[PDB]
This record gives structure tokens, sequence and C-alpha cells, in this order.
RNA sequence: CCAUGUUGAUGGUAA
RNA sequence: UUACCAUCAACAUGGAAACUUGGCUC
């Protein structure tokens, strides 16, 4: 899963090795003869038994592991401290596996927990802060103090510590003192305390609070003793006010002596410079990110006690960060009408395409523009400038049919444009000035647009024409993409291999709507990548999708015949929108499924590539510069020791990021029939990266799975229903 | 504490 | 909704926990 397309670059993860030293690693099952019910009675007969097993006993209730042999069966006698029974403990072994096997993880993660709880760190959700090691600004008294969640995963390449660091800012005045400040300027300002995160310092625990009650218990004694006592055992804490309020969580009584707000407080958020200091901490470089953890790794590697709680198994980590070679995928030649070039080293050409003309660009001669009253003069200029920058664009565009709306309510705009579209017959596109952050009118007009009756429609919002000197860059992306809302098309990019047709699919998952899960479909039908196909799938349950993915698979090789006159040999389907979870499923049966529509259609053997991209991935990549690390190179993919065993995958980086860590894509090959290499599925994706039509430039996902995603919102989102057939020859829904 | 979605604010980038 | 990118907030959906020599409410 191997290979050689460029130069190759020195880069850096944060990533730990975990050393292995012994084969020991020892599974045994554990049973008792006579019943035992509690739990915790098992867990003490296990340790009052430990000298034969050891000290490094792991135990969850019924598996044992141990790193040294036992004979192959133990019994071992005790009794009951309940019934008095003669309790006979049985332990078996199991199985041997090597000591970075995948199933022996969720234990070494806790004993590094551990390790961490030796250093003195707090264990706050699931990160670790520190809080000596803090920087207080005072501006609004405002400590920030750090910390960083460090787990052990296992990939190809053994055991690895992938640790990042993130920043938690809390106060130095107590809820205590913002409630006297309520009280002093007069509990009109306690409604402010609900949804509000609370913090014990030493952090024993984190809290939230709904409300505050004053006179319930400020005086009262707790149960069993006065509250100053138990709170003298908790914490040897001296309350400063007796008369304290008294905080409500659910139900739990909390105090405001030693409860902290934490976050920005909304007072500092309104505070522009502030916030802009405090991002200066909060964000960070490659260098101070590396800082960080070789601080953690320093720190552990300092104490002793730390370190012999983690070779008790073992294990040792390194001394510096894992260091890995990736290669930097070669650049793309991208084409245009009479002209192409190579693209620049920050992978951006938005100027390329707006001075040179496109491939196809149709002209436009009857078009309506619709405006309200208030908007009369800078419409007129933007026409003025929509027609300036047609020639270099490469369109032929005549003046608007102008219609003036008598106000902004939504009934005359729908009115309008339904009589002026229904009498001429011939208007090839509808432009309407929307006077405000107005959604309803928005989705009214695409629903008119899209559903009753197909015209391609373009909004422009009053704010973004308001501003002269940046007139020129909205007029140029508005006549983009009006051009490639009527089947035109912008740039190319070539493709080595022949007979190809890429797909891609994507979901929109509704957050209340009953899971209608709206699917979308983008396959290409042209031997180009230029001209897509797309359609939408209404189906709520996941087992009845599939039949009509399958109509529309069938669907789209007929389109490909109709307007091509030979079916492709290879499909490659960039899936996405699906957890880790349910990738085994969609290896399992969704697929497959999916391909037993294809005896639809007879002496037809394709050869699929099914992939999965999922963006959301948590390890980070530096380049080594010679005295520290930088950002690295857009177009560098990365398939050593730090991808997984059981697939064939690979670590893109492919956008342009401006600052700090980079994070690539994870591209899981889940079926492969064609037998490429790895070194040409590699490229392709990066070519397919480059073929977004809205925006100039390098995109995170292929450019299907970005276009299926867009039309998913369009669809279930803005019309909630299916757009008209007419449409989908094009891409309408830009 | 996690994801999945939206809705905003702020700051960039785009002749 | 000109189009991308970050950071922070909210909401709405589903889940999970820390125990490990066993976290732990006050
Ligand atoms: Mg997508
Ligand atoms: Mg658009």
């Amino acid at each position: 899963k191997q290979g050689s397309k460029g130069t190759p670059q020195s880069l850096g993860l944060n990533l730990i090795k975990i050393q292995c030293h012994n084969e020991a690693v020892y599974q045994y099952h554990v049973t008792f003869s006579p019943s035992v019910e509690c739990k915790s009675m098992r867990f003490g007969m296990l340790k009052d038994h430990q000298s034969v097993t050891g000290n490094v006993t792991a135990f969850d209730g019924s598996i044992l592991y141990l790193p040294v042999k036992l004979q192959q069966v133990v019994e071992l006698k005790s009794q009951r401290k309940t019934d008095d029974a003669e309790i006979s403990i049985k332990i078996q072994l199991t199985k041997i596996l090597e000591p970075c096997s995948d199933l022996c993880i969720p234990f070494y993660n806790v004993v590094f927990r551990r390790v961490m709880k030796l250093l003195d760190m707090k264990l706050v959700g699931r990160n670790f802060y520190d809080p000596t090691s803090a920087m207080v600004l005072q501006q609004h008294r405002l400590q920030i103090w750090p910390g960083y969640a460090a787990s052990i995963r296992r990939t190809d390449g053994g055991l690895f510590l992938l640790a990042d660091v993130s920043h938690k800012v809390i106060r130095n005045d107590s809820v205590l003192d913002v409630m006297h400040a309520i009280y002093q300027q007069n509990d009109e300002c306690s409604k402010l305390l609900v949804g509000s995160i609370v913090i014990t310092r030493y952090n024993n625990r984190t809290y939230r609070i709904d409300d505050v009650d004053w006179n319930k218990t400020p005086k009262d004694s707790f149960v069993m003793i006065t509250f100053l006592e138990y709170y003298s055992k908790n914490y040897g804490i001296t309350v400063k006010e007796d008369d304290q309020p008294l905080l409500i969580h659910r139900e739990i009584l909390l105090l405001p002596e030693l409860s902290f707000m934490t976050g920005i407080p909304e007072k500092m958020k309104k505070d522009f410079r502030a916030m802009k200091d405090l991002t200066q901490q909060i964000n960070l470089s490659p260098k101070q990110h590396h800082g960080a953890l070789e601080c953690l790794l320093q720190r552990i590697s300092q104490n002793e006690t730390a370190s012999n709680e983690l070779t008790r198994w073992g294990l040792s980590l390194h001394k510096d960060v894992h260091k890995i070679e990736g290669r930097l995928l070669p650049m793309e030649r991208i084409n245009l009408r009479n002209t192409s070039f190579v693209t620049s080293e920050d992978l951006n050409w938005v100027k390329e395409v707006t001075r040179d003309a496109s491939i196809l660009t149709i002209p436009m001669h009857f078009w309506a523009l619709f405006y309200p009253k208030r908007a009369m003069d800078q419409a007129r200029e933007l026409v003025n400038m929509l027609e300036k920058i047609a020639g270099p664009i490469g369109m032929r565009i005549s003046p608007p049919a102008w219609v003036e709306l008598k106000d902004d309510r939504i009934e005359t705009y729908i009115r309008t444009i339904q009589s002026l579209l229904g009498v001429e017959g011939k208007i090839q596109m509808v432009v309407c000035i929307i006077m405000g952050t107005r959604d309803d009118l928005y989705g009214a007009i695409k629903k008119l647009c899209c559903v009753q009756s197909p015209v391609p429609s373009q909004v422009i919002n009053v704010r973004t024409i308001g501003q002269p000197t940046r007139l020129r860059s909205v007029a140029q992306k508005i006549l983009l993409q009006m051009n490639c809302k009527l089947g035109g098309e912008l740039w190319g990019v070539d493709i080595p291999l022949k007979q190809l047709m890429v797909i891609g699919m994507d979901v929109y998952h509704d957050p209340s709507r009953g899971m209608r899960s709206v699917v979308g479909f983008v396959a290409s039908i042209n031997l180009t990548l230029t001209k897509w196909y797309s359609r939408v799938v209404f189906q709520m349950p996941h087992q009845e999708i599939v039949d009509s993915l399958k109509l529309c698979l069938v669907g789209s090789l007929k389109k490909y015949y109709e307007v091509n006159h030979c079916l492709p040999e290879k499909i490659v389907v960039y899936r996405d929108g699906v957890s880790d979870g349910q990738l085994k499923t969609v290896a399992n049966y969704e697929i497959p499924q999916l391909q037993k529509c294809f005896e639809a259609f007879d002496n037809y053997h394709p050869k699929m590539v099914v992939f999965v991209v999922q963006k959301k991935i948590s390890t980070n990549l530096y380049l080594a510069a010679p005295d520290h690390f930088v950002t690295p190179s857009p177009g560098t993919v990365v398939d050593h020791t730090i991808t997984s065993c059981e697939w064939v995958d690979f670590y893109l980086l492919a956008h342009h990021v401006r600052q700090g860590c980079g994070i690539p894509t994870h591209y899981i090959c889940v079926l492969n029939t064609a037998n490429l290499s790895p070194d040409h599925m590699q490229r392709l994706t990066f070519k397919l990266c480059h073929m977004y039509w809205n925006w100039p430039g390098t995109i995170r996902v292929p450019a299907p799975c970005k276009y299926a995603h867009k039309l998913a919102f369009l669809s279930g989102q803005i019309l909630h229903h299916e757009p008209a057939i007419q449409l989908c020859g094009n891409l309408f829904f830009l």
C-alpha cells in the first residue's frame, strides 16, 4: 500500500510511539463455581489472591489480562463475607496475542491515564489541564490554563499515542463576587447564571447551573454536621460570606464560594481587542503545539513514579514525536478555452478564470431582473458592471428586462416572476435582488423557479452589491455562477486513464424532520468529467433507500449510453457521510445490493472501486523546517505507519491552509476490483479535488461529494421536494 | 463529554 | 443568498462515561 509519485517530504506528526518489550500479554477467563452476586466482591476476591497472579492484574469483572504465564487451569479458594460460603475461583487460559494487537488497547489507555494522574493533572471531561503552568492576563480578571488530551491507539506501525492541546479559560473572581456586584447595583441579574458552566479550581468536579435560590441553606447544616464542616472535609475551606445563596443543578445543590465561571465572559465578547488578544493565546502555530507536546513528554520523563507505573507493563514512551516521510503529489494542469496553465504553489487560480475565456459560454438574450423600489441605483450599476466584465469571461449578455416591485411582500415577487415567465416562455434566467436577510423570500423564489416552473434563478442580496471597490469581484463570481447554472463549463483537468465514470454520494441528515435522510447522487455523463447528472432520493428507511439508488444507477448508465454510445467499464463511488462504525456494514451489505442491479443489463461486467471519505480526523502534520515547524504544503499524501491495518487507505492534504496545523482527509477503499495501483487512486482523487465549479481553487473532498452535499442541502433544506427532471442535465443547484 | 445538523457573531481571503 | 476559510457561541437529534489496584456526588 505504498508508492512513489513525487519529491519526498520529512513531515512530523503529533504521535508518540510506544515500545512494547515482552511478548507476554495473556488473556484469562475467570469464573466462580459458587455464585457471587457483587462485582465489588469479585474485585476484592482477585485482590486477596494477587500474590500468585502478581500485581499487574487488570480486571473488568469477567476477563483478566496478565503479562506473565500461569498454568492452564488455576484453582484458588476463599470464603465469602456475606454468605460465608467456600467460594472456589477458577481461572483458565484463553489465547496469546501480540502486545500490540488492537484487543489490549482499552486498558493500556487506562494505564496511561493513571500515569497522567500521577503527574498532578485534573480530569475535566476527557482532557488533562495543568493549573500551575497558566497565563494570567488579568485584563478582566482572567487566567487561562492549558491542557492536552492524549489517547493511545494502534495503527499499522504499532502502538501510537495521539496527543493534542486544548486550552481552557477561567476567571479569578468567584461567582460570589459577581453576585455581590448584582446585589450592589440593584437578584436582578442572577438570571444570567443559567447555562453557565462553573468550576471548582481544585477541579474535583465541573458543573452547569439552571437557577439560584437565596435563602434555602446559607446558614444551615448539611446532612451528616455544619455546611462549613463538610466543605472543610472536602476542601478545607473557610467561607467568606455566611449568607451566600445556593445554586441549583439538575436535584444537586452547589455553592458560590468555590464556583468559578468558565469561558469568555459575556462582556469580554463585545470587546474587540480583548477578544483578539485571547485568540492570540488560543490559536497556536505548529511551533507552540510541538512545544506543549514536548513539555508533556518531558514532564512524564522527569517523574520516576509515572515511569514506574508505565513500565510495569513493559511499555516505554520515546523522547520525541514520530517522524514520517510522505510524498508531495505533482501539480495539475488546468484547462481553459485556447489556454491552459499549471497551478500555483498555493493552489489558487482565481485570477486566471476571470481573465480568460471558459470552455462553453452560451449567450444570454432573454432574462428578467426583479428588484424593489429601494435599490434603484445599485441595481442599475450592477447591470452595467455585469456587462463590463462579460467580455473577458467570454459571455454575450443583453440588457435585462427590468421589473419594478411595488413592495417587499413575497406575493408580489412570486406573482410578477410567474406572470413574466408564463407570457414570455423564453426567459432563460431569473435574477432577484432581495432587500434583506429574508429567508422566506429566498425559499419561495427557489421553489417557484425549480419545481413549479423550470428556470434557473440567481439571488443577489442588497448588502453584497452595496459596497463599491468590491463590486468587480462580486460581479465576476455572480456571472460565473450564472454561466455554470446554464449548462456551461468553466475549466477542466485531464484524466490519464480511459473510460471511467466517477460517481459521488453524500447525505443530509435532517435535524428534526423525522430523519428524511436526503442522499445526493452526482455521476458524470461525459468522458472529460465535465458534464454531471444529478438526482435526489427522498427515503427515510435505510433498508428502502437501496432500491431507489439502484434505479438511479441504471438511469445514469442509460443516459451515459444515450449521450456517448458506449457504456463505461469502471465505476468509482466516493460514498460520504458515513460514520466509522457504519463503514463495515456499508462494506458488507449495501455495496453488493447496489451492485446487484447490474443484472438489469446483459453481458455488462463493471469494475467498481468504492471509497469512503470522512473529513473529521484528529491527526496533524507538520513540515520540518530547520529551526522550527511550519504548516504542510497542499497536496501531501501519507500512507505509512499511521493508516489502518485491515483496509488500503491514505491521508491526503489537498487544500491550502493559511496557518497552524493541517488536517488531512481519510480515504478508506472498501472495494477494489479494477486493480488500480495506490499511486493511481491517490493521484485520481487529487485530480478530482480540483473540479469544484464554485470556488476557484482546491477543496477538501472530491468535487462530486461537494456537489452531492450541495444538492442534498438545496433539496432537503430549501425545496423540501424533488426538483424537476429537465433541470438535472446541468448544475442547476449551485 | 462526544458526534450529527442547523442558526448567529467576529476575523480573514479574494482588483 | 458572490464563494471559500478559521474561531466562538447557542439550540435540536442521538449516544457514551470515570472507575482499575477500582472514579463518586453534598
Ligand atoms: Mg460531502
Ligand atoms: Mg449559490
